[PDB]
């Protein structure tokens, strides 16, 4: 009956199709991955971690001459060129061998960001069994999450208590290193997460997000000062390490060559530098970077990177080969996994973007790489693919507008949201602004103008701000108005209504994802442990004759096989016929069309 | 007449679809044209091309070495869709904004537009010529220099031809337009690039005389390529006269650490200015673009941000972002880089047949050492010797073949020399053990045969006797210059061969097209008399002709508006008769149904 | 502009099909175009029609009755396609072959080429004026008789007409060619033949009185419609003036063994001759045409070989074969009668889209007594009200409404309206007895209220009384004649009131066609309005439009050949319109018309 549930799922898919996958292009019909062949392992920095704690590692990472590498393949590289579908079955297939090959990485960034909700809503999958597994493929490296401030995994701040629950079950998760930020760059809006963080005797890695550009001194909003600053605030709040996050890939060389050596004047802290190659150019900020100190970067596997993801690993790490900070990684090793990243992606062509190379443009809009394709779907869904550049524009426009912003998620929507409505609706700045102009704003403005993710610099344009609530503002910190969840009385309505017992972990799904945690919930006692099904069985089941291989539970493999199917009986199901194990099966499935 | 030629291409072609699309994906049937940027009006600003014509080519050499502003050469209009879409960008597209460009970006070094493979796709894949071409973009952009790449002895062709044949065609091009002449050998061979060199210096125009980049100037595990291989080489061409030197890093193997060393040891051996010609293979190549900057290097090369990135040039708008307000800033304004690349956007989605399936970066590159303009070409090669699913064994062969042939330069044509041994080990399960081995029949390709015979010249420290002697199944190799060998073309008897199969006079130019590619030259006119001037069509009917009931605008001379009205069923002759109208008058024209 | 209206036809059918057919099946690709026989093609000798004019019809009767050899009516142009075809046969295939009759067959009595179905469903059906095909089949036979069928007061119609325009439509085919009306009343009331019967008498011309046939004489546990009932008939018909007496047997109900003691009664009881018309539904009915002679008929029908059998009449050829060498041998040519029906054949083939699925004989027929012109239309019926598998029921409740009905003669219209109440009846699910109880109410169909009111006449012994009250639900019946109680048509007016909706004069002939059916002409003028003289035009291409390239030569007049190409036809466009282009004697024409898709 494990194995009936699976089989009830890859009949339906079968014959009914995958709903993300309906009609976006297949993949070619010719290359299933290869998990590398490869001893134990090395200890490394998850091992330091524990022998050291949080403050001390941070001082190590500080004091380390070569440039130390965080890998974002399984998180940030598939979130931003792939929709963030990549799934538990590719990742944790490749941790034993990143384990085994790359034990001086830093970390794995493999968390956190969208791939919380996107693993329930859109891949059948439990987040949480995702974190274990490669907790236990790579025991011996720190697993990294991307974690939204006050935001924690959702769009919009949420409890305080919620806050801490969360971030206390990540870490027992299998989290280490904690990447967090907040949107308009607020430290009282941090300090709660930070808080939290600490408490766990985890890696807090407080970023500061990077817009504008600090050698451009028509723009003294952001300047250098605005970074240095922000890192001393953050050091006094409690982090072990700070980060610079360029989301949308707008570091340029000779502002990362200033601002880094400022940074690690300003403090003593380590600092880690994140951002996209949008631009086409990212790896000559990073290498600038490194020129200039900085203690640690990220990267992505070539055949995830680029565009709109991370600058390329193996490139960046030959380009230090040989040099003072040489990183020390084996790039015949980093080639044997991007090969097998790039069979793996191949098995994702349904969720490809259009997208064909860099783009100066970035400096222009702005857009966080990680939006960028999500922000053309909505735009091509709102019937806009001509206008596109227009759209850019207005984000833009729209962007100054707000006076001038951090534009992260979930900011980045709020602005996203403008700019579409801007131009189906053909309206300006000084239209938008205007008294004798009607317009009905998207609820994520209204609900950001009132103050629900936070105040910027000088506070919101008071006239916009006037126009919109039609509702007084707030300035203050949200979650110090947000009353306290009752988390004992919240349990209750999940446990009434999946009349079962759930797991702290599944508590911590729900409080974030009410909605997409119960639907995800409902479907796993249908459909079974989808997760073990490899890529393209999940995506588009078994054609006639093909035979698949699954494991269950832990050293059962399951030996399935699509013999048959039929037409469509009277009742309006389907019959699929099986072998499992040598044992026929017939699974009746409904016609969806 | 020309009216009726150009009907009867149109009707081929919407009848019986273009052989290099009919089986490829085809553009969204939504598709904006292109649009020509609208210009705020201000005339033209003397620019290279002037400067040129004034000081000659020293002075001009000269005048870049000083200038502390980096000079950019825009190199979409030729290697850029060499690179990324199997060089077959049309006339049309390419013509249409030289304008643009003259007005709108007036301190730009040169347009990198003409030679390398377009000489040969575009007559047999385009059905154009590119003397043609040419013109059209001398004529949009009088102010700048244009610039092709020329392959020393190889001309435009794969292969050494007669001195006399390179000084003809080296004539032809400089009377046809090009200002800036990237001239290279193969094996960096100057001995082999004196003729050339010569030839542009006696047309007084610009010779910039590239040495081609590869293994690792920083990596002692690999000495052969070291710091002082590229300075020995930039004296020697100084010596032999050139005006400029070049850095060619056909496989964008250049690191930013081994720019700075580069760079700034190249500018302390020689006066002459440098020129970077990179490729964005490795996803860093803007890095090593920048470091090269910073060293002082003269100009550099980059390709219009739509057309860029991978096995094309790094992003131009971005480089010239990341130097906005550094000293040695460009001067070229980006919103107009913006405005270009976004009708280059436009231009290149009407080409989605030939796009490659290549996602992005790969430092497996430093590896392989595959120039760029190979890649997606070899690895078509592969996939039509059912060797897809090998792709990185061929590579991985290449590499091995590249050091079997004891570490060379592999550029055209020595790239694909290396590329045939590579598929060959391949399909054939050979390691090199295997393909030099004294008891295992193995038969080289051709081009191999031919290379360590002598027909591409010599390496610096000739060719492996074992391998040679085992390739050459008894013929004697030669290490003289290819073109010593070659008996001297006979022009004028050569000029009355194509004027009798042609039955007409050909210009000088087209005999140039002749001497390089008699074959191909020969099909192109013999096409141009049946068609008519199809590089006047828009790209989408050169292409797909005409749908059902659409209206199309052409320019012959005079502008055409042809309706598609109907096609008839293939007839008992094997014949299909499509029914145009030709501004409101008639007209049925027969093709045949070649299904 | 004739020539445009038909290149608008072919283009509206190549792009759009021809709805009669578009969903049926199509003939062969291959397809072998009928050829007309050569002719030696000598003058054409003087048949019954210059008798006919020599001797005026009361003589011309007396001198069939004293003709030893038995005379032929061949149905082929009438009865055998209208039974076999739906009466889909056109103009074309019809006229061309006339000439052929009248050279190689100039002893035959006469051709049934005119009335019953055809002239509704040539205006209807196959866009044509039945008055163009009868004037050309005069021109091509003027030695032998041609022959209609008048329903008596239907006249060529469904329902008793008033009597002016009875006679007007009479005195319409005589002039237009008809020297033969077969004249038959569906209950077989003389009264209700009378004004036919002096109508066609006034013209001069044969008035052939039909009496239908059905039950059977020589079972004597049915003697409604014995012996006498028909020897009286032909007494009280002879009485009202016929020249001739036909024995009508639509449903092919006459066994051998009655009509040699039919024919034999027949001749003693009347001086006029004896034609005798039958259907072969039984597989036997030759063996019936062939006592009929040996008892000494003196006229019989029959189709020929191509389009006979089954419902149509028996095998003409077969028939001719069995009496030749005999004392009544009817001195006609078989091989000719071969060449004639190869011809047949090769047209039939064109007609593919209208064969029904009847595979053989059947007795059945004895015991449902539908009429062979109508069996198949019911059966097409049915299939539309979803009763196909049930067709046995159909015919079980047409014999039991028969019954109930008072046992009556089922011929054009009464056959139309017992077929309406077994289809009701099957539908329904009721019995007899249900349809005559009082506590079960019942929506009768149009047709019977109309029957039963008395607008089809009488029969021998009125209508059952209880059937009509519960049927006209209130309405008080006549037992008078529908005519002597009908409302005289205003023709002055009438013709202006078509006039004026043509915006244009018309003939007298249409004008005739108007007061038959008024709809169906008016749709068929508008129709010749918009695409010209398409009668002229072949059979496939009628139907099918011109294939891609296909190349067609057509007779406008009897001088001028159009030669039509059809070149290309484009995609759909826009105001979704579809141009076709063809090329008309050498010279390029773009047709639009809109695709109905
Ligand atoms: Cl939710
Ligand atoms: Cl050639
Ligand atoms: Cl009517
Ligand atoms: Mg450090
Ligand atoms: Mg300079
Ligand atoms: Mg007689
Ligand atoms: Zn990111
Ligand atoms: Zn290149
Ligand atoms: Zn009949």
């Amino acid at each position: 009956d494990r194995a009936t549930k699976l089989l009830t799922y890859l009949a339906d898919v079968t014959v009914n199709g995958h709903p993300e996958a309906k009609d976006r292009p297949k993949p070619l019909e010719n290359a299933r991955p290869v998990v590398p062949y490869a001893n134990g392992v090395k200890d490394g920095t998850k091992q330091l971690l524990d022998t050291l704690g949080p403050k001390k590692f941070g001082e190590w990472m500080r004091n380390e001459k070569r440039v130390l590498l965080t890998d974002t393949t399984m998180r940030d590289g598939h979130q931003s060129l792939l929709a963030t579908r990549m799934r538990t079955y590719d990742i944790a297939r490749i941790a034993g061998t990143y384990s085994h090959a790359l034990p001086n990485l830093l970390s794995l960034e493999c968390w956190g960001g969208a791939t919380f909700d996107v693993s329930m809503r859109f891949l059948t999958e439990d987040p949480w069994e995702r974190l274990a597994l490669i907790r236990e493929g790579a025991p011996n490296l720190l697993l990294q999450m991307l974690l939204r401030g006050a935001n924690g995994v959702g769009y919009t701040n949420y409890p305080d208590n919620v806050v801490k629950y969360f971030v206390r079950q990540a870490a027992k998760g299998g989290i280490d290193l904690f990447r967090v930020f907040d949107c308009l760059n607020w430290v009282e809006n941090m300090r709660v997460s930070m808080d939290a963080i600490a408490e766990e005797n985890k890696l807090c890695e407080a970023a500061i997000c990077y817009t504008g550009d600090i050698l451009n001194s028509a723009r003294p909003k952001y300047d250098l000062k605005y970074y240095t600053n922000l890192a001393v605030e953050l050091e006094k709040a409690g982090a072990h390490i700070i980060a610079v996050k360029d989301m949308a890939g707008l570091l340029k060389p000779a502002a990362a060559k200033v601002l880094f050596k400022a940074l690690r004047e300003a403090t003593g802290l380590p600092i880690h530098f994140h951002t996209h190659d949008t631009s086409g150019i990212a790896a000559a900020t990073v290498l600038a970077a490194v020129e200039a100190g900085v203690d640690a970067v990220d990267a992505a596997m070539d055949a995830l990177s680029g565009n709109t993801s991370q600058p390329c690993l193996g490139s960046i790490v030959e380009a230090l080969s040989g040099s003072e900070r040489d990183p020390g990684l084996d790039p015949a090793w980093i080639r044997r996994i991007s090969f097998y990243w790039e069979a793996v992606r191949n098995q994702y062509a349904a969720f490809e973007s259009d997208l064909k190379g860099p783009a100066s443009e970035v400096y222009l809009h702005e857009m966080p790489g990680g939006q960028f394709t999500n922000l053309k779907e909505q735009a091509r869904s709102l019937g806009l693919e001509t206008r596109w550049h227009q759209v850019a524009q207005a984000y833009a426009d729209a962007n100054q507008m707000f006076g001038d912003i951090v534009k992260v998620t979930p900011s980045s929507k709020v602005v996203g949201d403008m700019a579409l409505m801007m131009v189906s609706q053909d309206l300006t700045v000084a239209d938008v602004v205007s008294p004798d102009r009607e317009v009905s704003f998207p609820e994520s403005v209204v609900s950001m103008l009132k103050g629900d993710l936070g105040q910027p610099p000088s506070g919101w344009p008071e006239a916009l701000q006037k126009k919109a609530l039609k509702e007084k503002p707030y300035t203050v910190r949200p979650g110090s108005l947000l009353k306290e969840a009752d988390l004992d009385a919240e349990r209750k309505v999940i446990e009434k209504k999946l009349e079962r017992e759930v797991s702290d972990f599944e508590f911590a799904s729900y409080l974030m994802y009410p909605k997409v945690f119960t639907d995800f919930a409902l479907a796993s006692d249908t459909y079974g442990p989808v997760s073990v099904l490899p890529t393209p069985a999940y995506f588009y089941g078994l054609a006639d004759g093909e035979e698949l291989f699954a494991d269950i539970e832990k050293g059962k493999t399951l030996v399935i096989v699509n013999q048959a199917v039929s037409a469509t009986d009277s009742q309006g199901m389907v019959t699929v016929f099986f072998e499992l194990n040598g044992q026929p099966r017939r699974i009746k499935v409904p016609d969806r069309a």
